[PDB]
């Protein structure tokens, strides 16, 4: 079965990025001209998923649901549910359970931006996986403040480390990742860790130790960025910024991706696009078609 | 009669903005490290202005109260209220009209950044004047969009025309500006234009007719800077971010500037910081004191 | 034949710079961390050129001789040729008639950054093209000023124009073109156009109207930046801070692709980051073994 | 007697910008829209200065030379000298030692950029000091890397201590210095220091011991870049784009502050600017007459 339904996980008390993240959800606040969670949103539909649940904390689970509603416009079905604290991103799947239901479900960091040629092709590989777990390696300058995958001399993952002390390697684990079933199972059997929470690297070091995790390596023509700092989100702003403005082409712009992958027509477009045409955003999707 | 009161018109639609400010108030976006909001409210501190009024739409005020509360936090005494419709600026002294009373009043929009060496020495002549009004020129690149003032040979400031299709010189009217009492009843007696707003402009060339009008020069040594387009949004960030890195001072940090100003002292500096210090933001305030 | 031959046109007037470009030849300038040059010479060498020859100026072309020198400090063989005046992008074919001889040889502009995942594959086909040329196609916003390319209802290329007044399409022909051993003769049999000078669009509209042209679409996953104004330099040096910052990898760094390719081992890059060890370059090498 | 002479120190190795600064002088690079050298240049015209002394390298002097000639353009007195090797910031005085004679002398850094409200303002003071010397304290994020002012705590300036391992205060000295005439005979007798320099550091704990030492506060108001890195590079541009882009204005332009000053005239500015005019430099100096 292809992985069809999929998790924006959209929570998390932001603390690193206050006072911006004191009044506005991270996932919010503007990457360029569009909202942050509009780009892991396009990952999922570029992946072929259209049945989304959006989770968020108490406060903004409401305001995320006003801005996208149930999708439909999109050709999407957005669903949400509340996070009553950020205790770990595995929460996801018991938060998730009903939804996922017994199908298989991909996970996707509401603040996680990707972009690079290939990315669907990528994407689809995991998707078609009959069973396991996929997950994506990326090079990244501090490794230490991520799941950091362990290799070999021959290229072969063995073994993974949360936020280690001293990372056995510079790649760390991205925001987006793709399960069968059977994480559901794990996630309610997750006990705590020492900082108080249900870590999803014990859930891939449990696919890993069972021989079925697929470790893809991302590599670095790609783009993986997340707004962790005020630096890294001006920078991931500038860098949106530049490809836009010389493209002439918006970066995951979901209007888009659906009228592209047949999702909604031209004729859907072009109404949601009216009340946008007031600047370049609503103009490019009317030129689009 | 100092000026001791100001509002900040903090609501509006945002078009230029969508999707970005479908979700998020143009005055609750990031600029760099803090809300677009702290900025004008800096200037109006800087200013010795603590009781102040924040004016936005039905759905943000409440926001903006959960962000900024009473103000007592920082030695201030914030009220809000909110603006039916953005129906203009000048509609900032009807709504406002209780809270002014019979006292002087600072009016600053709140997507607005002012910075510069000797802005609060700029500001305080308009603060100690009498009667009549202070507004400030700025030398911009597109005055079209703005309030244009016209000045003859000998550089005395003669006419003020909104958004002109040909203006009469590169000097926009800034989006700060200090009235007497008297702007209370202008307002009142403003008819609506053809674009259909209540004109600050049209309060401005009334007090200029009556030769009340000061034109303050803003120079080029300052930078006052709007964030009504993507673009101006992350030049705005980029600029902040500079100064920030190179001084490793923020701009416009409202519990520091309340520190400064004596509205607050150490004890309620290290208060406030305590609970953030896991942050920059709270590490910052404790190098401060 | 695989094209083993290429050709760096770092020369140019710089009008647009002006006064930068006075004192600084425009592929000496800086993209955040190495100068201009190095992108388009690592292009080449990610193609698997070595043989290299470098026009410029007759002043300038001295300068990338003391900063390449001979280029066996990265397994490569560099050759430099002056271009008396900067009469068109063609007249590289001219002035390296010799350097060419009888072989297949590709063209790359000294100011031109490509970056994107699978670069390489996609230089590959054209790298190993037995005749014809190769040149691809990249959707900007601002056609009007490269050579623009028109494709069919079924999405053949059909026709070639050079700064077009109204362009047929939004894609652009990029700065990196892959050519047999007739584009000599084709060279030195055009004539200059009504601007004066010898069009590489002119020569890309033979091989077109020969039916031996390929236009492979570059798509809108990879990044193909242009430096010839103020704006596209800032902009292209962010573009690149993003991205290493994030990876804490290097994009275009010659001793890095050289070892990739095994051009080097690693004792040599041992040996050339030892004196350069002070600085992040330095380091940067050393982690990289 | 006013200080009417001035040098610009803009040499050095540049090791840490490596390789940007391997075939392009450090102070040639590009700050946005002009050389680097620009700015200190603007700097002391706008101090009043014009007979002005550049020392670089053996290999750059020739080309800030070739670039800038004897200035007379601009209505300066500009003389070359060649600094053998980067001996130290204090060496300008003993290899400027004839062109100084018996005057005061203004010392400025090639890379450093200063801009804010009042900057003439703010040199005046120290230009009409009759003797002694005056430097500027400004906070910086990283003391350690320059000389570092220690204040008691009625704000006195107490001791000066270069790159210390445990900075006093936060408070840099800038790349900006007035002297009297005895700084001619202080740098003559300096000795090198455990690194091997002639520090300028130790030339004003001079002057401090003699209680002939004006540290000026330069406040937060102002910023104050060096291009060190290659991040400070690229934000003191991003930081001169956003207030030319919004101003219209330019910062540090030559021709029109040698205009404003009344060093040359409309006619002049005419000349130098019709070869500029491909973009907007010249247009700006065009518009500007
Ligand atoms: C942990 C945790 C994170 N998040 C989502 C929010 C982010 O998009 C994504 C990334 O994890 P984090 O980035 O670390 O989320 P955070 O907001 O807690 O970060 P910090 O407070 O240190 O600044 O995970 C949740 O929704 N729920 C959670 O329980
Ligand atoms: C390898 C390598 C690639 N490149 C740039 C060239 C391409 O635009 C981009 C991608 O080339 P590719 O390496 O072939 O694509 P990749 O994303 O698979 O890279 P990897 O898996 O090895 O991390 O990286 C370099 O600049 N330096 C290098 O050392
Ligand atoms: C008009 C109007 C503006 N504003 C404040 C909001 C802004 O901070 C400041 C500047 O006004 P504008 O920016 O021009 O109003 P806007 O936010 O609707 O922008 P757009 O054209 O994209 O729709 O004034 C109000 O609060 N109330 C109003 O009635
Ligand atoms: C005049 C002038 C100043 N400057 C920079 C130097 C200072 O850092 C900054 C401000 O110096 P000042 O010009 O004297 O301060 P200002 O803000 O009053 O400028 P004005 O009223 O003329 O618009 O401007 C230039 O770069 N070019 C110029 O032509
Ligand atoms: C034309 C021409 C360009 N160039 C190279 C320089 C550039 O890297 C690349 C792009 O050409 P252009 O950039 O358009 O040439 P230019 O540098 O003169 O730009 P401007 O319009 O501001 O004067 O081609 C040459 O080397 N020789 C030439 O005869
Ligand atoms: C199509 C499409 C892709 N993407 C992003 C997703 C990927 O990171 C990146 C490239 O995916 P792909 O589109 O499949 O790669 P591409 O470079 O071949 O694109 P094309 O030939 O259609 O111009 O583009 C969008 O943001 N919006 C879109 O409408
Ligand atoms: C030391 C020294 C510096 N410089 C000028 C060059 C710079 O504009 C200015 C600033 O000092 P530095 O910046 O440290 O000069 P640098 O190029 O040696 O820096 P680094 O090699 O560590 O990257 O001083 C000289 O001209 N001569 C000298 O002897
Ligand atoms: C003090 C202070 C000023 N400001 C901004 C407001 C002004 O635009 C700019 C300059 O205000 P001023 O402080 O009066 O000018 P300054 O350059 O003399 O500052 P100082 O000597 O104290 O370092 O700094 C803040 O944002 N926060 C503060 O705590």
């Amino acid at each position: 079965m292809k992985t069809r339904k999929g998790i924006i996980l959209a929570g998390g008390s932001g603390t690193r990025l206050y006072p911006v993240t004191m009044a506005v959800s991270q996932q919010l606040l503007p990457i360029y001209d569009k909202p942050m969670i509009y780009y892991p949103l396009s990952t999922l539909m570029l992946a072929g998923i259209r049945d989304i649940l959006i989770i968020s904390t108490p406060q903004d689970t409401p305001r995320f649901q006003q801005l996208l509603g149930d999708g439909s416009q999109w050709g999407l079905n957005l669903q949400y549910k509340v996070q009553p604290s950020p205790d770990g991103l595995a929460q996801a799947f018991i938060i998730g359970e009903e939804f996922i239901g017994h199908d298989d479900c991909a996970l996707v960091l509401g603040d996680n931006i990707f972009y690079g040629h290939d990315l669907p092709k990528l994407m689809e590989a995991a998707v078609n996986k009959e069973s396991g777990a996929t997950v994506f390696a990326y090079h990244v300058n501090d490794p230490e403040r991520y799941g950091v995958v362990e290799f070999d001399q021959k290229g072969t993952a063995v073994s993974l480390e949360e936020k280690p002390l001293q990372p056995k390697s510079n790649y760390a684990v991205t925001g987006l990742y793709f399960y069968d079933n059977s994480v559901v199972e794990m996630a309610k059997n997750l006990k705590p860790s020492a900082r108080g929470e249900l870590e999803i690297t014990d859930i891939n070091r449990i696919y890993m130790e069972q021989g079925r995790l697929s470790v893809a390596m991302m590599g670095r023509g790609y783009a993986w960025l997340d707004t962790g700092t005020h630096q890294s989100l001006i920078e991931a702003s500038n860098f949106i910024a530049t490809i836009e403005e010389r493209q002439g082409l918006k970066v995951s712009c979901p209007e888009e991706i659906a009228f592209r992958k047949n999702f909604i027509n031209a004729q859907q477009v072009i109404e949601l696009a009216g009340p946008l045409s007031k600047n370049d955003y609503g103009k490019y999707l009317l030129k689009m078609v």
